[PDB]
C-alpha cells in the first residue's frame, strides 16, 4: 500500500527497495502506476558498465514503460485513468527547437531512469507532454496487457522513427544489420512499410526468428563477406523485381563492423539510416554519398508525437511484440540483469 | 559558314577543329549556337587525367552552355530565337527514377561533352527538354553577356542543389570548405538564402576573394587545425547570435583532409552536404550522425527544374559571376586547357 522503487545505489551494487511518498506535483506533472517497464541495453550499460547517470545516484533505471495516470498536476487532470505509453525521451514541446520540429536535439530534454526517477517502481512522476493514450479495447483484442506494450518505448518508437526518416515504400530492398533489439523491429516496421527485408547478425537464432516476422532474406556477417553480399542483395533484388536503387539501410548493430558493412551497401539514391553507437571510428569512402546521390541519416531516439502510429502497428497486427516479450515480477530485477547481461534471455524482459 | 567543333581526338593529343553538318532534327531537338561554353576541371579531367567519355572519341568537350536556339525540330518551334542556358546533365523525364523526383539518378541521363557531341562549338544539338529560358533585358541589366551564364550550368546549379537539399534558413552558421570553384558558388549561395557563412581553404587568395562575395568569416584550414577551427566557429556564432545548431557544412575541396574537416564540424541537427568527390578512405566516428541526430547529405549535379532560380540570383545580382568568369577566344582552346591544368588561371574560363 505504499508506492515503492528499486534504485541503483552503486554500479554492481544490489538494488534496493526503496518505499516513498508523492508529494506536491507541478502543474504539467503526473504519476503513472507502471504497468510494466522495459529491461533495455541502456539500462545494463549504466549498471555493469558505469555510465554517468544525469541524475545523481541512488536512482531506479527504467525508461521503457507503460501504465495508468492515477494523479495529476493541475494542468494535467484530463490525463487521470487512461493507459499511457510514457516517451522514454520527453522534450519541452515549448522552445524553439522542440516548436520547429527539432524535439530530438531539445536542451531539455528528460528520460526517466536517467535525469529523473525512473520505471522499476509501482509508480514514476514524470511530465504529461508527449504521454501515449492506449486504448484498452484495442489492446484487449490485440490479446495484450497493458504492462505489453511498455517496450513500445524506445525499442519500438526509435526503429519508426529511423523507418519514417528513411523514407520506406512498397518496392523497396531494406536491409537491416544487427536484428537484435531495436534492429528485430527495425525488421518487422521496414516489412510493414512495404520493404522486403534483408536482415543480417552473426547470431543464426535470431534470423531465424526474423525469417518468421518480416525477413525475406536472412544472412550470416560471419559466413558472407562484403563484395559477395552486395552481390546476394543484388540477386534478391533481381530475381523478385525489386528496386537497384533506394535501398534502406538500417545499421542497428552499434559496431563498427556493422557501420563499415552497412556503409558498402550504399547504392544510387539510398539512405543509410546510423541508429546504433559506438565510439568505433571507421575508414568509408565519403564521397560515395556524391557519386550516389545518397544520405546517412543519424536518428536520436524518437518524437512522442510518432508514439500513437508505433503503438498503431503493434494494436493492428502490422508487427509482434508477444513473441519478443516475457513479463517477470519487478522484485526479480536482480535475477533478470544479471540473466541479460549473460545473454540468457531471448525476449525482452518486462518488469511487472 | 560551316558549323564546327574542337574536338579530343585522344587524350594529351592537340584539339582538332572539324566542320560538320546539322541534318534533320528529330522532333523535340534544337541546335543552340553558343554564344559560350565553360572549361570545369571535369573537362581537364578528360583530357589531362584520361578519364573515360561515355561517347567514344572522337568528342567536342564542353557542358558548361549558353547560347542561342537557331534551329528546332517539329515540337520544338516555341525555342527558335530564344537565349537558354543548357543543363549540364539532362534526365529523361519519362522514368520512375525522373517521376518520384530522383532525376539526378536516371540511368538515360544526357551530358554534353561526354554523353553527346559537346559546347565547345559554334553549335551543339541537344534536347529541347529542361532548357532554362535567359530574359536578356534582366541580363542587359545585371551588366551580362549570353556567354557570361555559360557557368550558370554546373559550377552555380551543383552547390544550387547542395545548398537547396540542406534547407539553409535565416539564423543558420553555414561552413564551405574548398572554396574555388563550385565552393565559392556555395558561400556566394548559402549568404543568399541567410547564412553567415564560414569560408575555410588552404589559399589566402580565395579568403582574401570570397570575404567581398558573402564569406563574414575566412580561416586558413594549413594555421588553424581541427580542435581550434569548432572554437572559432563557435566563437563566430555566439558573438553574432547565430545558432549554435543545425549547423549547414558544404565540403567542396574534393580532399580527403576538407571531408575530415567538415565531418569534425557537425553539431546537434547540422547537415553535411558531400559535393567534392575524393577516391581517398577517411576515418570518422560514423555514430556522431546517431548523436548529434544529424545528416550526411551527397548531391550529383543539380536538376534541371532548378537552372531558373540559380539564374534568378545572378539576374537579381544576390550573386557575382562577372568577379569569377574570363571569356575567351573558342580558337584559344589549346593555350586555355594548358593554363588551366598549370593552375595560372584565377577566373573561371569561358570560350566563344
Ligand atoms: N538511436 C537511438 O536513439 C538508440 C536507442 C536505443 C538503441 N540504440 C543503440 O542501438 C545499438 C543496439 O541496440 P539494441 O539494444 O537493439 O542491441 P542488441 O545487443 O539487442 O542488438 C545488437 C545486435 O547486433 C548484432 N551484431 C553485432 N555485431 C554485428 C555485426 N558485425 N554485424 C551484424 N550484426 C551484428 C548482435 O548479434 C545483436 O543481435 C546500441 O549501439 C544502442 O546504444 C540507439
Ligand atoms: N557534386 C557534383 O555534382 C560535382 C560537380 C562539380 C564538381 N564536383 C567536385 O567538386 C570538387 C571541387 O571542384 P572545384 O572545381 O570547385 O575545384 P577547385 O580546385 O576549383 O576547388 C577546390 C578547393 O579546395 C581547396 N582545398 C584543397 N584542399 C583543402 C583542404 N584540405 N581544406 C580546405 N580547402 C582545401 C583548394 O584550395 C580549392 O580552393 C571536386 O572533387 C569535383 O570533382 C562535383
Ligand atoms: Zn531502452
Ligand atoms: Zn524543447
Ligand atoms: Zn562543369
Ligand atoms: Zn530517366
Amino acid at each position: 500500500s505504499n508506492p515503492h522503487r528499486w534504485m541503483m545505489t552503486s554500479p554492481g551494487a544490489p538494488m534496493v527497495r526503496a518505499e516513498f511518498e508523492i508529494g506536491e506535483l507541478s502543474a504539467d506533472q503526473v504519476v503513472v502506476a507502471v504497468a510494466g517497464c522495459g529491461v533495455c541495453h541502456t539500462d545494463l550499460g549504466y549498471y555493469y558498465d558505469s555510465v554517468r547517470t544525469n541524475h545523481a545516484l541512488p536512482l531506479a533505471l527504467g525508461h521503457e514503460i507503460s501504465g495508468r495516470v492515477v494523479q495529476a498536476g493541475a494542468n494535467a487532470a484530463q490525463w487521470l485513468g487512461r493507459a499511457v505509453i510514457v516517451p522514454a525521451v520527453m522534450p519541452c514541446g515549448t522552445c524553439e527547437l522542440c516548436t520547429s520540429g527539432h524535439g530530438t536535439i531539445c536542451r531539455d530534454q528528460v528520460m526517466p531512469g536517467n535525469d529523473i526517477q525512473g520505471g522499476f517502481a509501482s509508480h514514476v512522476v514524470v511530465p504529461a507532454r508527449g504521454l501515449c493514450p492506449v486504448d484498452e479495447a484495442r489492446l484487449a483484442a490485440a490479446g495484450l496487457q497493458l504492462a505489453d506494450v511498455s517496450v513500445v518505448a524506445d525499442a519500438v518508437t526509435t526503429p519508426y522513427q529511423a523507418v519514417l526518416q528513411a523514407g520506406v515504400e512498397p518496392g523497396d530492398v531494406a536491409v537491416v544489420i544487427g536484428v537484435g533489439g531495436v534492429g528485430g523491429y527495425a525488421v518487422q516496421i521496414a516489412n510493414a512499410f512495404g520493404a522486403s527485408v534483408v536482415a543480417i547478425d552473426v547470431d543464426p537464432a535470431k534470423l531465424e526468428m526474423m525469417s518468421k516476422h518480416g525477413a525475406a532474406l536472412t544472412l550470416n556477417a560471419r559466413e558472407i563477406s562484403g563484395r559477395d553480399l552486395k552481390k546476394a542483395i543484388e540477386a534478391h533484388a533481381k530475381a523478385n523485381g525489386l528496386r537497384l536503387t533506394r535501398w534502406k539501410i538500417f545499421e542497428c548493430s552499434g559496431t563498427g563492423a556493422g557501420q563499415t558493412s552497412a556503409y558498402g551497401l550504399l547504392t544510387h539514391g539510398a539512405t543509410l539510416a546510423v541508429v546504433g553507437f559506438t565510439m568505433d571510428k571507421v575508414e568509408v569512402r565519403l564521397s560515395n554519398l556524391m557519386a550516389f546521390h545518397a544520405r546517412a541519416l543519424g536518428n536520436w531516439g524518437c518524437l512522442p508525437e510518432y508514439y500513437p502510429a508505433a503503438l498503431d502497428l503493434v494494436l493492428d497486427k502490422k508487427i509482434d511484440l508477444a513473441s519478443f516479450i516475457e513479463r517477470h515480477p519487478l522484485d526479480q530485477i536482480g535475477e533478470v540483469f544479471a540473466a541479460a547481461h549473460a545473454h540468457k534471455l531471448t525476449r525482452r524482459a518486462i518488469l511487472t
